[PDB]
DNA sequence: AAAA
DNA sequence: TTTTTTTTTTTTTTTTTTTTTTTTT
């Protein structure tokens, strides 16, 4: 089928001549032919015969290596996508490896392109031909999309050598006006005008009869006189406005950073879709827009920085296995795909580091992924009405949300606390705009020095919870007495974030902590006992029980006593004890006549026949009332997480 | 490599112009050598076989000397992050050691640069050349860089001379509509189209066969019709359109006001950084925007005000340790720096004092860096009604706040 | 000198 | 819990066009 590929477009055998560069190893190599016939599986599916040539293209070892092997890959499935190479990297890779041929080509094409439509037109340009040409000489370096309200917006493929603001490195980058491709049209397609008018005067040069004595002649002054016109503004305003549509791409700015495996770092872009992570330092077609100032080094712990973090970071957290389980829960916020509901919370006193690690972390995960949030979201006592609230935004496509020491002890009720540790949509509306949904995947930590008030008694509410009490304490006068107290540093945290070097070594450590999490049991954290945590959650669930410490404190333990009417005297009862034993609130009586049924009374309620579950008799305690009747210890690192009881 | 040198970069041509009428004293003491090492280097990384010829002239150095530890230097100067001085810093010394042979020189450059563009495309002038030819020129003034709100704006350079207000000398301001660069473009602009006219009628006088008789007249017709564009409105904003892109400057909106250790005053910057304070009344290359209409002397006790001043700091409070102890703390207010995180509250009687002096240091400082807060701030319900507060915006580059009173 |  | 967000604007022409003197007749 060579004569349908002379027929289709000198395009297929401009391609054909681009990729005759590729040695014949490159064909060999198998990861490189296959991604090449994805790349081309991409582009179009009526490319099947050049597929086919490539098969005889370099052929030593097509026999050897089976003759239905190439055409396996594409056969088996024409349709389906993998999110793959596409073209716009084929020509990257013949470039890598072999310039100069590669460059007069391109430079011929355009130029036969251009040369073309001068002779065609008899020299007369304009802005769609000029555009043409453009896109053609450059197609790999610019993306031209619409936006929500609707606008032509330009992104541009950043490169090493160029001016440019710091770590925005090979990745796209938004610009109101292509002011590189102005440069461009009006310094370098120069070279192809000079080229253009010296080829004319070359065929002028050469004698003939009067088809050359007037109509080069005539065309060379068309053309002469349309020279000028590149350098116009008005004209390149249209030859731009004309290319805005060559250059358009659809669906490329709703596909921005929705990989969740993909971290746009200071030198580059950090992928972590496979073990071990890789850094992206060259040419490649990830759509990420958005970056962290924060350069990545694999993790070494010969840095002194790693060894200062890790040494404070044992210090801070004696348990071995608390400190381990709370370094894989931190290292769940590098990812921002779906996560488990976990929520974490860990009280202390005085100087505790809480908040302090929080801000590295913040600090370090930037701030286009890392977010500071206001405890009025999760005090739970305003109900949101239809107004906006701009405080529950700034969780798209966050990965991290921290809180912060209050004021003092605070309710949380369930309400606005249920859907921000789901993994489910949630909505709400702010200035301008209208309602929205969108998911939430940002891992959140809460600390105080105050604990928090929970009033709730589900198992659905007492399962994504976890509690957590530091036992370290910093003084300035650090007795050697008790292990649980140590000297502090005020540049511990006045400097030691500024600098960089700190940044890049707790990012290095996250990134390990989360490849060792991964080469676990594939993800998740429910599993990996650590024996202290959730011990401490349910010895803190046993507390934070109003209910519960009333019944112990004023019918237990005097049962033989019967002064009990209905449910209204309970009620009274309890709301008299709460409101004294602890803060006032109000209650709605059903929730209470119904957990009572739940609590440890069942063994006295019983429900009369007039309904009213009369309780069959307790006590109820005035005054005084009393005589009523009834860890391994690591040896020298521990970052390497020991074996597998750790 | 040095012919590689002078082959393929038309400014590398430039710079081995301006290296020469050079003060080599300069180049044989260190500091000053080493600055405008590091200066050539932050000016692209393919300078390096400039750079080892600029370390060739007057071999003394590159002879006698650390060879090696000035290429290990100048490749950590490639390789780091620091200053990143240019040329331009370099031109001002040219210009202030060497006066006179660069003048003709850069004119001559610039007519060569619009000379050619006339020859090569007959005469016809278009926006882009001009634009080009503008920008070989200036480059003191004029700096364009894109605002948060997606508006181009230019900032230009203030010198003595010019009519501007209090302060804002030797510093950068801001302007809606470059006008002295349309008043420049229309006035001076003409001299060099003149200089063109008379180079084209000086060989137009001299006799040669008949390229003469119709080749020079054309063009001297064609230049003749472009002449009158210049002084065209709309031909003007063009240019000027065009022109926004070439003086377009990647990272200076954001990285202006940042420097902690400069400060705008009244007649230039200070430069607290290091020990004693000077002050800047020449061209440097410092981005500072704001500034404050005081101007600054070097502390003298035995002016009358001074003695007046610090006789009344005296009599507000007895206690010496605490006079020196409260004075260090509020002198912390010029720096703009992290700094310690303590509070200072202080109460006393209805003549205690205390206001007169907080209100005094604001007034120095001045309203850019310094301003002034409302006791609600602290003592007030939180924000469940979700109303936006109207004080946080404060204390964005200040470097003092103050509480007024309260009954 | 009148039209492109 | 008004209050300010929402509402009110916001660019509105500019480009051009015309011609363009010289060139062709
Ligand atoms: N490893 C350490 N080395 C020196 N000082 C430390 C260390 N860990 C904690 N500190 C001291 O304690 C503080 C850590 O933050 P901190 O104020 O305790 O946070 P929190 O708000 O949880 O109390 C620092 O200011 C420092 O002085
Ligand atoms: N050093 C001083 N010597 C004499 N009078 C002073 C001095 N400083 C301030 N005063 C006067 O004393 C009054 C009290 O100043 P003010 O700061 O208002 O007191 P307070 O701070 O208690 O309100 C002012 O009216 C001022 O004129
Ligand atoms: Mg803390
Ligand atoms: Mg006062």
């Amino acid at each position: 089928s060579l004569s349908i590929l002379m027929l289709h477009d000198p395009e297929a055998r401009y391609l054909h001549k681009i990729l005759n560069l590729l040695p014949p190893e490159y064909y060999v190599e198998y990861p490189l032919w296959s991604n090449v016939v994805f790349a081309l599986a991409n582009t179009s599916a009526n490319y099947r015969p050049l597929a086919e040539w490539f098969s005889q293209k370099c052929p030593e070892k097509w026999n050897t290596g089976g003759k239905e092997k190439l055409e396996k890959l594409w056969n088996d499935a024409s349709h389906h996508t993998e999110k793959k190479i596409t073209k716009r990297s084929i020509m990257y890779w013949a470039h890598k490896h072999a310039p100069q041929q590669y460059k007069e080509i391109v430079e011929q094409g355009y130029f036969s392109i251009l040369a073309e439509y001068v002779y065609s037109y008899n020299g007369m340009l304009e802005h769609y031909m000029i555009a043409k040409v453009i896109y053609a000489m450059m197609g790999n370096k610019f993306v031209v999309d619409v936006d929500s309200n609707g606008k032509y917006v330009w992104f541009e493929f950043v490169l090493p050598g160029q001016p440019m603001n710091q770590g925005e490195i090979w990745k796209w980058r938004k610009e109101v006006n292509p002011d590189e491709l102005h440069i461009y049209i009006s310094e370098n397609f120069s070279r192809v005008m000079d080229r253009i008018t010296e080829h004319i005067k070359y065929h002028l040069s050469q004698p003939h009869e009067s088809n050359i004595l007037n109509y080069y002649k005539k065309l060379l002054k068309a053309f002469e006189r349309s020279k000028s016109k590149i350098f116009n503004d008005s004209f390149k305003k249209g030859v731009i406005r004309q290319a805005e549509f060559l250059f358009r791409q659809r669906s490329f700015i709703q596909t921005l950073d929705t990989n969740p495996h993909l971290l746009g770092v200071g030198n580059g872009v950090l992928s972590i879709e496979t073990i071990p992570a890789k850094l992206i330092n060259h040419f490649h077609e990830h759509p990420i827009h958005q970056y962290t100032h924060i350069c990545y080094v694999p993790f070494n712990p010969e840095n002194p920085w790693t060894k200062l973090l890790l040494n404070a970071l044992q210090d801070i957290i004696p348990e071995l296995d608390a400190r381990l389980w709370i370094m894989f829960y931190l290292s769940t916020a590098i990812f921002r795909g779906l996560k488990e509901a976990l929520m974490l919370l860990w009280l202390g006193g005085g100087c505790n580091g809480k908040t302090f690690l929080m801000r590295l972390v913040a600090m370090v995960l930037g701030d286009h992924y890392a977010s500071k949030l206001n405890i009025s979201l999760l005090t739970s006592c305003r109900e949101t009405a239809e107004k906006p609230n701009s405080a529950f935004m700034r969780l798209k496509g966050r990965g991290y949300g921290y809180f912060e020491e209050t004021n003092k002890s605070e309710v949380l009720n369930t309400s606005r606390l249920k859907e921000m540790v789901n993994p489910g949509d949630v909505t709400a509306r702010e200035l301008n705009q209208k309602q929205e949904s969108f998911q939430m995947t940002a891992t959140m930590v809460a600390a105080s020095n105050y604990n928090f008030i929970i009033d709730t008694t589900d198992h659905g509410t007492w399962r994504r919870l976890r509690h957590y009490r530091s036992k370290v304490k910093f003084c300035h006068n650090p007795d050697p007495s008790n292990p649980y107290e140590k000297k502090e540093d005020p540049r511990f945290i006045h400097e030691y974030i500024m600098d960089p070097d700190c940044q890049n070594a707790f990012f290095s450590i996250l990134v390990y902590f989360w490849e060792k999490l991964q080469k676990e049991y594939n993800g998740q954290i429910k599993k990996v006992f650590c024996p202290t945590i959730e011990s401490e959650t349910e010895a803190y669930r046993k507390s934070q029980d109003t209910l519960h410490r009333f019944i112990t404190e004023r019918v237990v333990e005097s049962p033989s006593a019967e002064t009990v009417y209905n449910l209204s005297e309970v009620v009274t009862a309890y709301a008299e004890w709460y409101n004294t034993n602890i803060n006032v609130k109000r209650h709605i009586a059903l929730e209470l006549s119904q957990e009572l049924e739940n609590s440890v009374l069942e063994k006295y309620l019983q429900w009369s026949p007039n309904k009213t579950r009369i309780l069959k008799g307790c006590r109820i305690l005035h005054k005084f009332e009393t005589l009523q009747p009834g860890i391994c210890e690591p040896k020298n690192k521990w970052w390497e997480w020991s074996p597998n009881p750790s």
